[PDB]
Parts: C-alpha cells; sequence; structure tokens
C-alpha cells in the first residue's frame, strides 16, 4: 500500500498495528 505503514497485496486490503503482525 502507498501508506506508510506495512505494506500489504493489492488485491487483499493493507491494516495498520495488528497484534504486532505485518502483512
Amino acid at each position: 500500500c502507498p501508506d506508510p505503514v506495512y505494506t500489504c497485496r493489492p488485491g487483499q486490503t493493507c491494516a495498520r498495528g495488528l497484534h504486532g503482525y505485518g502483512c
């Protein structure tokens, strides 16, 4: 994702701060 947070797949959504887990 464009956001500064962890980048997630294109098809899948990207979330920020998830139980200390990234994409």
